[PDB]
């Protein structure tokens, strides 16, 4: 829909903060597809429970190791676009 | 496309050092589009001759300031995505 598939299969490689982010919440290799890295933000901000228990679109990443990296206060998880974007910014993409 | 239209109207401000270098191609503002942004880098690329003469689509980058923009010492600019990231990270959105 708002991200195509092929993108979603972009393989990436995590700076260091973003990928000691990932191993924390069990990730255990270094480069990933960018649905992969999705999949392991969910689980850190569902863990940390992150998102607004009354606005649960609404994750609250400020003060918090994922604020640093995305460089913003809040976020919605329906602007899938804006999201990439932020995580593009925590990596590499490899050849 | 690999990079979406919409994508390449992104409002985006430069750091210091990738806006120091737009500047030395003539950029006036402070915030551009993507788009904006792609066309002073590509100014950028072919007055300083980073690219290759036999492989022209091949960019050398190593040991300019844009290799130490980008991280990286070389690329393709078939690689539309990549060149997206390595700019993302020199610059923050609007
Ligand atoms: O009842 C309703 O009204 C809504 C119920 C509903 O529609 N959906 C339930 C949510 C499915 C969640 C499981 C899969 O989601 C992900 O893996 C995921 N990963 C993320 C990473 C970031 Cl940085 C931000 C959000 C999510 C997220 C997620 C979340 C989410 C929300 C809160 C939370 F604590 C964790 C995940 N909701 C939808 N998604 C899907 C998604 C996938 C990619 C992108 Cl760029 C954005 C969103
Ligand atoms: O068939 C052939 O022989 C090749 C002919 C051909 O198709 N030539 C077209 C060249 C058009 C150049 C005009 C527009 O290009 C740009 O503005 C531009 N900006 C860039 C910035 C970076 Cl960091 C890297 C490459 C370019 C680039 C360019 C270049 C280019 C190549 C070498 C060079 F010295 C300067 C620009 N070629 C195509 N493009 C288009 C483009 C636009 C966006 C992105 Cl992400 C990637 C590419």
């Amino acid at each position: 829909m708002q991200i195509p598939a092929s993108e979603q299969e972009t393989l990436v490689r995590p700076k260091p903060l973003l990928l000691k982010l990932l191993k924390s919440v069990g990730a255990q290799k270094d480069t990933y597809t960018m649905k992969e890295v999705l999949f392991y933000l969910g689980q850190y901000i569902m863990t940390k429970r992150l998102y607004d228990e009354k606005q649960q679109h609404i994750v609250y990443c400020s003060n918090d190791l994922l604020g640093d990296l995305f460089g913003v206060p809040s976020f919605s998880v329906k602007e899938h676009r804006k999201i990439y974007t932020m995580i593009y910014r925590n990596l590499v993409v490899v050849n």
